[PDB]
């Protein structure tokens, strides 16, 4: 009854503090949108719905973000008028455009130079937390180590004095009711008393701070700021952004933490394989957010009528957007409940936000996280989890147990054989990790050579445990040699066959020396460095018919999808062209699964597959799915840019890599839209390097146009494209743009990003 359930909901409950996603799997799966009645809100749970009403603060505001879910009685009021309480505005909570340029003013201090400067400090605070403990066998990780290091980064960043964490502590606890919690009527009076209580002392400190205004960290900067813009940084602003902060700078990644070390030490496998192997350390971390992050959910009220997930919402809608369920869709993140540290898109999670309001401190957090993951996995590799009933404060937006108990033996303490690991140090991460950070170690179980150039694959994790799944035209890349020369070869095996990946791999003529290497060095049990699965081909499984076309070795993510249209029950054709016999590659196979819709056609024998013939056969509504040589697909793409009741998806294996000439480019002005934010590209930068350079964070693979992994989405201005994947089509549509490579035509483009 997924009536009943929408009737039902509400967040308040153990049930949800613990696992969102799966509290609101109904939800995600059937009803991406209902109202909830025991809170007066709408709550949305899938991925795409929740990134687009962060791209939209005009329309969806987050000005109930930090909203009490209580009346208040006049007896609260009452008790916060006497402290003259009067949190207003932050940053988190603010309307634009006002945000924005208080953004712009005060984001300086959160550069990657800056935060880099804190490195020191927290591997002094980490050695210290765990030489306290190492040698006891038993330790609560979070009152031992993990809820102080990241306080006291905060409160040192902040320019606070540090003298008093049990009150600090007290007042961060009340807040976070406040803001985010739910508390019964019987105990509103107290937790009022204590917010209270925070405002006045955030007035204290703040008069101490104007009164020695060139002191270090941020808040003394944001008053520096205030003489310069005195409209923009506001009194309220400094007094409510003071007592928020204080609580934000830490509590998130506190919680972070905790939840990654639970799921890391409930997952053995994969923590043994970060403790063989520190540099694992960014990628896990990511996944750990992804999978078990610290947000559960986030808020935003229309600020005018509009229409979400099909159901139109009056002005001042309330919006619960469950993160956690976001970052659990299937939609976006394939085998979403499989915990996978090489997952490549795992920094794709929303656990950070997107758009105007991104965390600002999330390269600290990422890096507070790493470090802690890294001390606790080079000494303590032994630890497990002790039996405990985990206990998590309710609130709608932060999630993590209150304690972690572990224990170990002492006896086995690695640096007691070996001292030295003490003086180990894992360079850190600053960002989400690239693409040559997210990799996993595979063993090549077997080798057929069915043609003199081509090689089939079949991959494996070396202890044979289950990979995850993928979806049809998911291709991995191979390292060939060494990480800078990655080369894409798309997965031809069952998708959801969790014990192997094939592959098969053409030895090009040309080779740049990628396929060379493959077919001159691969053998059983070799191992080898895999990215992936990444999807860029991805099978639309509602079309009413398919058709399939296979030019040569293009029949690898061609056969994955003429096998799912099989499962799914839809009418398809699948058309597999070769020059020479011997270049037929799984036709047994595929005679088997297709029968009478398979057709093949050799040309060294005379015969030749019409595509002209075939398509203007081809009724509307058919969807054609199509990769094979260069020449074929410009002729698919010119049959069909004259039959727009027919739709053309293509991928391209053969196309030429992009390279920046700088002297045959010009700058070029880029403005991103939902950033707030307006950079140049110079003639030598590709517009990727200079996103980087903004920490706006955008996915990027062969960085040479082959694999459109780097995709941004142009609003405004004409794109110069560079890229391999585009067809013609979508390069005059002037929307889709690979960004590690196209430049523009003029003089600025406007992204939404
Ligand atoms: C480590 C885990 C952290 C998480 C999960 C987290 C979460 C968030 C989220 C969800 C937002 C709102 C995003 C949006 O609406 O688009 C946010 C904003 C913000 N965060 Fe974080 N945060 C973390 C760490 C930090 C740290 C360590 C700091 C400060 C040192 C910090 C400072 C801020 C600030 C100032 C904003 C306001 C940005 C704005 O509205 O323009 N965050 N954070
Ligand atoms: C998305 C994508 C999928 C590809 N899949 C395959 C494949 O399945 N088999 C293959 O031989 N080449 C495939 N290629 C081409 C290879 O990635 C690679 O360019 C080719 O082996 C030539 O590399 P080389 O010049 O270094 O030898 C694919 C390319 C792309 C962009
Ligand atoms: S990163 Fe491969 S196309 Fe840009």
């Amino acid at each position: 009854p997924v009536h009943r359930l929408a009737e039902d909901f509400d967040p308040f409950q153990d049930a949800y503090m613990a696992d969102p996603a799966q509290f609101v799997r109904w939800a995600r799966e059937q009803v991406p949108i209902f109202y909830a009645p025991k809170l007066n809100y709408w709550v949305v749970t899938r991925y795409d719905t929740i990134k687009q009403i962060f791209r939209d603060p005009v329309t969806f505001s987050p000005s109930n973000v930090l909203q009490s879910f209580a009346q208040p009685s006049a007896e609260v009021r009452q008790v916060l008028e006497r402290y003259g309480y009067a949190f207003n505005r932050t940053l988190v909570n603010e309307d634009e455009p006002m945000h924005l340029e208080r953004r712009r003013v005060l984001m300086e201090p959160f550069a990657s130079e800056h935060l880099a400067e804190h490195e020191p400090m927290v591997r002094e605070l980490v050695r210290r937390a765990v030489n306290r403990f190492i040698d006891t066998g038993r330790a609560d990780l979070v009152d031992q180590m993990i809820w102080e290091v990241p306080f006291t980064v905060a409160l040192h960043f902040l320019g606070v004095d540090d003298d008093d964490r049990e009150k600090m502590r007290r007042f961060a606890i009340a807040h976070t009711v406040n803001a985010f919690g739910r508390p019964s009527p019987e105990e509103q009076l107290a937790v009022a008393e204590t917010v209270g209580q925070f405002w006045q002392f955030c007035g204290e400190v703040l008069e101490k701070m104007r009164r020695t205004a060139d002191g270090p960290g941020w808040m003394r900067y944001s008053i520096r700021q205030q003489k310069l813009y005195p409209d923009v940084v506001t009194d309220s602003y400094l007094h409510s952004m003071m007592q928020a902060i204080i609580v934000a700078a830490h509590e998130t990644t506190v919680f972070a933490t905790t939840n990654a070390l639970k799921t890391l030490l409930e997952h053995e496998t994969v923590w043994r394989e970060i403790c063989a192997d520190p540099s694992l350390i960014p990628a896990a971390a990511e996944e750990c957010l992804r999978y078990n992050g610290p947000v559960a959910g986030w808020r935003r009220r229309t600020t005018r009528e509009v229409e979400v997930e099909g159901v139109r919402l009056p002005v001042g809608a309330n919006i619960l957007m469950v993160v956690a369920s976001a970052n659990h869709d299937s939609a976006h993140f394939d085998d979403p409940e499989f915990f996978d540290i090489g997952r490549s898109n795992a920094s794709e999670h929303l656990n950070f936000g997107y758009g105007a309001h991104q965390c600002l401190g999330r390269n600290l957090g990422r890096m507070e996280m790493q470090i802690m993951i890294e001390e606790l996995s080079r000494r303590l590799p032994h630890m497990r989890l002790a039996e405990q009933r985990f206990d998590y404060l309710h609130n709608v937006s932060f999630r993590a147990p209150r304690h972690l108990w572990v224990e170990w033996d002492p006896a086995q303490n690695p640096e007691r054989r070996d001292p030295d690991i003490l003086r180990l140090r894992q360079p850190v991460r600053i960002g989400p990790p690239r693409a040559k950070d997210v990799v996993r170690t595979m063993e090549v179980a077997a080798v057929e050579r069915p043609s003199e150039d081509i090689v089939v694959l079949h991959l494996t994790r070396p202890d044979r445990r289950p990979l995850p799944r993928w979806s049809p035209g998911a291709h991995i890349d191979i390292e060939c040699g060494e990480p800078d020369r990655s080369r894409q070869y798309s997965l031809c095996s069952d998708p959801e066959n969790r014990d192997a990946w094939r592959v098969a791999v053409q030895r090009d003529p040309a080779s740049r020396g990628g396929s060379r290497w493959i077919h001159e060095e691969v053998r059983p049990g070799m191992l080898l460095r895999v990215r992936g699965p990444r999807n860029s081909f991805r099978l639309d499984e509602h079309a009413p018919r398919y058709l399939f076309l296979a030019g040569g070795i293009g029949i690898t993510p061609i056969m994955t999808m003429a096998a799912r249209a099989k499962e799914l029950g839809t009418d398809y054709e699948l058309h597999y062209s070769v020059r020479s016999r011997t270049s037929l590659i799984f036709v047994d196979e595929l005679r088997q699964i297709h029968g009478d819709r398979l057709h093949v056609y050799v040309s060294e024998e005379g015969v030749r597959n019409d595509l002209a013939a075939l398509i203007r056969r081809a009724s509307a509504g058919t969807q054609i799915y199509a990769c094979g040589p260069q020449r074929m697909l410009d002729t698919l793409e010119r049959l069909i840019e004259n039959r727009p009741e027919v739709t053309l998806r293509v991928e391209h294996f053969f196309g030429e890599p992009s390279h920046l000439d700088p002297a045959k480019e010009r700058p070029f002005q880029v403005v991103l839209r939902n950033s707030g934010l307006t950079v140049e590209v110079p003639a030598d930068k590709t517009l990727l390097e200079v996103l980087r350079a903004y920490n706006i964070e955008v996915q990027s693979d062969c960085e040479e146009g082959l694999c459109g992994t780097c995709e941004v989405s142009v609003v405004e201005g004409e794109v110069d494209h560079r890229d391999s994947v585009l067809t013609r089509a979508e390069r005059r549509e002037n929307r889709r743009m690979m960004c590690c490579c196209s430049r523009a035509k003029t003089e600025r483009l406007v992204l939404d990003l």
